[PDB]
C-alpha cells in the first residue's frame, strides 16, 4: 500500500518556517502508531526539520543531493524509486512530495487541524467527491492537546460508469 500521512489545518496549511505550526502531541502519537514497523518517504526539507530519523521504521529521504548520507536513513533520488519500496509506504511530506504523489496514492491518513494557522506550505486541494471517508474520528482534547482535530482515513474512489 502507498499512503499519504499528513496533518493540515482548515485552509490546508501544513507548515510554517520548516516547522509544524501547531503543538499537538496526540497527532505525533497518531503518526507513531500508523507508521511504526513500516516506511516513511519524505523530502529533504522535511527530514532536516525533524533532524534525525524516527525510530522503529524505515526512513527514506528523497533528494537530488548525491552526497546525502545519514546514518539510519535510506536515500532515493527520483519519484520512481518510491514504487520499488516494499511494504506499507507512507508519503510523509512535505508540500513538494504531497503535490507529486496525491494523484498516485491509494489512500490518505489526514489529521484535520480544526483551526486557522499562519503557514507558508500547503497540502494540495482535494475534493471529497474523489475520496471515500473510510473513518473519521474526533481527537480527544486535554491539558496537552488543546486544538480540535479529526483523524480521517480517505480511500480513493473508483471511477464507474453511472
Ligand atoms: N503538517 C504535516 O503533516 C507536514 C508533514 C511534513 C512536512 N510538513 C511541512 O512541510 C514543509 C516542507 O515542505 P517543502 O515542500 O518545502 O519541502 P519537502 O517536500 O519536505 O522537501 C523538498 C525537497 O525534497 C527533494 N525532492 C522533492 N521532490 C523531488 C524529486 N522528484 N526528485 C528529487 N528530489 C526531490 C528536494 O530536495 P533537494 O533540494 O535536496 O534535492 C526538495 O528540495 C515544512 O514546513 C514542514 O514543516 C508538514
Ligand atoms: C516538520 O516536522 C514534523 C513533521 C511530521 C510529519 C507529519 C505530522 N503529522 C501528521 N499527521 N502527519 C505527518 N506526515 C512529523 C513530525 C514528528 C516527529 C517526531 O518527533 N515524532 N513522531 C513520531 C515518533 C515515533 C517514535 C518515536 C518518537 C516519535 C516522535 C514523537 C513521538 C511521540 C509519541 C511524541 C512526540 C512529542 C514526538 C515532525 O516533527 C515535529
Amino acid at each position: 500500500t502507498l499512503s499519504i500521512l499528513v496533518a493540515h489545518d482548515l485552509q490546508r496549511v501544513i507548515g510554517f518556517e520548516n516547522q509544524l505550526p501547531w503543538h499537538l502531541p496526540n497527532d505525533l502519537k497518531h503518526v507513531k502508531k500508523l507508521s511504526t514497523g513500516h516506511t516513511l518517504v519524505m523530502g529533504r526539507k522535511t527530514f532536516e526539520s525533524i533532524g534525525k530519523p524516527l525510530p522503529n521504521r524505515r526512513n527514506v529521504v528523497l533528494t537530488s543531493d548525491t552526497s546525502f548520507n545519514v546514518e539510519g536513513v535510506d536515500v532515493i533520488h527520483s519519484i520512481e524509486d518510491i514504487y520499488q519500496l516494499p511494504g506499507h509506504v507512507f508519503i510523509f511530506g512535505g508540500q513538494t512530495l504531497f503535490e507529486e504523489m496525491i494523484d498516485k496514492v491509494d489512500d490518505m491518513y489526514i489529521t484535520v487541524i480544526e483551526g486557522k494557522f499562519r503557514g507558508d506550505t500547503f497540502f494540495p486541494p482535494y475534493t471529497f467527491e474523489d475520496w471515500e471517508v473510510a473513518s473519521s474520528v474526533e481527537g480527544k482534547l486535554d491539558e496537552k492537546n488543546t486544538i480540535p482535530h479529526t483523524f480521517l482515513h480517505l480511500i480513493r474512489k473508483k471511477l464507474v460508469p453511472r
